[PDB]
């Protein structure tokens, strides 16, 4: 049956580590990682997290079965987290979440929902976006779109090839909208740019779909979610799939939750009944551990403000490595203007690197980025920030 | 989008639950659970899951990405469980394992990898199977056939109707086995039998897919596998989907894994890049904390024994209340006999009642049992064992 299965391609982003790991030069630097590293060059878990298993070892009981939804106050907190503690679409009952396997997985039981139980048969994304998109709802049998997103030449959002490309970009078509903290750009619309974009889609017809991987890694857990909170007021359906990933630093828990909104409430429970049995198919019920921390942190106010204090760290940690990159960079003699970087938001950047440029830094030198030119900034180091610039001067 | 989706129909298993909570009228009895309860009609956390959780506190240092196949140890451990301690399988390289949401994420996870990169169009699941079979196939785009089982007259398994269905089944096929204890039946294959099943089964060039949930439930760890090592002698290539979650107790932290094995060690590499492909377009890699509790228990050779004697005192649980319900029913004067129950494997018989029986046992009341018949001899405890026995006895 399997003698004549052809091997898979190697992954963009995890194909690049093992030529890393395997590489075993001197002072060499990854910055195709797709986690926050801290100034040691670590992943730790946070202390709130550690916390929060310190009071679930002492207090769990049973590890019975979760509903496939999961954990009911892991779903409140994050509607709250998503849409704001007074939102009507709360207070009315219009939305429902269901607990996943990370956000990936809240992606696959969207693509799943819609390809099943409804006439979706395309979802738009970025040029560029996060390479795995494109497989979890080719996965779901769903055919994807691009429109245009990025500028290279002026790094930035050219906001009028986007529009254009999502034009005729039929009625009850899915859009794809990153909430903040674009990946692989760090380019994000501002408020009146979303606002116009929730004006066009209702316009339109079309289906919006919020992947929010990253929320409050730009500027904070509010202004972080303006632009789905300005499409949450004027739509009547929207799907939202959230990742507690990055946040919390929980990667290898799966922690993510897909919000449905309707109309109403009435909607919301025969649609999301279809939800759960995408869910029954697929794993059953969703992991205990990493959501039930994230119910703890959220709903317990001093392990909250403890959380808040180690978010608002890692996010000032990424803003200074972005203002030091592009310093040093005009220090050792960068050729080029690179302020972009500091008008970019989260862990990831397109460097503005040719894919030659891209080799010349893995082999001449020990660095490591995406064949793209896309870097992440936590794996910069205010000690790693020189030789990591001497070697991009030296390939410009 | 949304307005017209339909209700999805009540899960059978699961639909039971909420009528069991809002009956609230005093002795009731659920034998419709799918967890094993202990004396106290509780589902406990082992103790040797305690003490490795705590290490698992004391000695994690990031909770960074697992590989999309999870933790390597892990993988040993279950290829070990599954085909013995020296097994040639396991020193020619034969096998490759990934960790998994659950066993019903192995299921859809071979079953996604088998839709996409396989010609299989069917699969032959027994008459009758734990509801969810159909489903997860379905849910890959794959037909479901059945293959007769149950003798329904005698209790039995009906082997020459099993051989017979079975001849329908085409070459490229692949034939859904429970490995041990048959969920709903608890009706087991003898040695004599599965070895007969194995050599028919190269002979015809059936694909083998064992699901196996309960190994240790019925006779013992090594002794339930016998069956899976009689194909695995015999056969190129075959799956194991395998679960965690009744064994440990593990069943919210979604433990389980998915094993491909294949002629030799390059061939099961190059068809298992295909499946890790199929993993990262679901839910990209898999929640640590609970195959770490399993992979930390099995490699110490203390909490090992601990969890042993732990998953002893289950099985014998299961075996006495098998033994106290029949002798039960016949002083409390039932009129059938019920010997067959004691033949039985696990949590699960069909007690052999009529969907009418079955209803007015819960409605003329107490006792709650899925339509079908079957009823989950680990909620029935010395205590409730009499009133139930009365209200079964009350109907026939
Ligand atoms: C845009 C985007 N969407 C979804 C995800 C996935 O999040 P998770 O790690 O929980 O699968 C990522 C990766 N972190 C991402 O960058
Ligand atoms: C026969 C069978 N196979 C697979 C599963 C699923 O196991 P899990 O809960 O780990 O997904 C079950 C349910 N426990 C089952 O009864």
């Amino acid at each position: 049956m399997f003698e004549n299965i052809t091997a898979a391609p190697a992954d963009p982003i995890l194909g690049l580590a093992d030529l890393f790991r395997a590489d075993e030069r001197p002072g060499k630097i990854n910055l195709g990682i797709g986690v926050y590293k801290d100034e040691t060059g670590k992943t730790p878990v946070l202390t709130s997290v550690k916390k929060a298993e310190q009071y679930l070892l002492e207090n769990e009981t049973t590890k019975n079965y979760l509903g496939i939804d999961g954990i009911p106050e892991f779903g409140r907190c994050t509607q709250e987290l998503l849409f704001g503690k007074g939102s009507a679409l709360i207070n009315d009952k219009r939305a429902r979440t269901a607990q996943t396997p990370g956000g990936t997985g809240a992606l696959r039981v969207a693509a799943d929902f819609l390809a099943k139980n409804t006439s979706v048969k395309r979802v738009w994304v970025s040029n560029p976006s996060w390479p795995n998109h494109k497989s979890v709802f080719n996965s779901a049998g769903l055919e994807v779109r691009e429109y245009a997103y990025y500028d290279a030449e002026n790094h930035t959002l050219d906001f009028d090839a986007l529009i254009n490309s999502l034009n005729e970009a039929q009625a009850g078509d899915v859009v794809l909208f990153h909430g903040c903290c674009h990946n692989p750009t760090g380019i994000d619309p501002t408020l009146e740019q979303w606002q116009t974009l929730a004006q066009l889609s209702v316009e339109k017809g079309w289906l919006p779909l919020f992947d929010f991987a990253y929320q409050g890694f730009a500027r904070g857990l509010e202004e972080d979610a303006e632009g789905l909170r300005a499409f949450a007021a004027m739509h009547k359906e929207l799907i939202v799939a959230s990742s507690y990933s990055h946040n919390f630093g929980l990667y290898n828990e799966r922690v993510g939750a897909c919000t449905l909104v309707a109309a109403d409430s009435e909607t919301v429970d025969r649609a999301f009944s279809q939800m759960k049995a995408a869910i029954r198919a697929n794993y059953s019920n969703p992991p205990a551990h990493g959501a039930s921390v994230v119910a703890t942190i959220l709903s317990n106010d001093a392990l909250r403000a403890i959380w808040e204090q180690e978010l608002t760290d890692m996010r000032q940690r990424i803003q200074r490595m972005r203002q030091l990159f592009v310093n040093t960079l005009q220090e050792k003699g960068a050729n080029r203007d690179f302020s972009f970087i500091i008008k970019q938001n989260g862990m990831f950047s397109f460097s503005g690197l040719t894919k030659e440029q891209v080799l010349r830094l893995r082999e001449e030198f020990g660095v490591y980025a995406v064949a793209s030119g896309r870097v992440n900034v936590a794996g910069m180091t205010p000690d790693n920030m020189a030789p990591l610039c001497e070697a991009i001067v030296a390939v410009l």
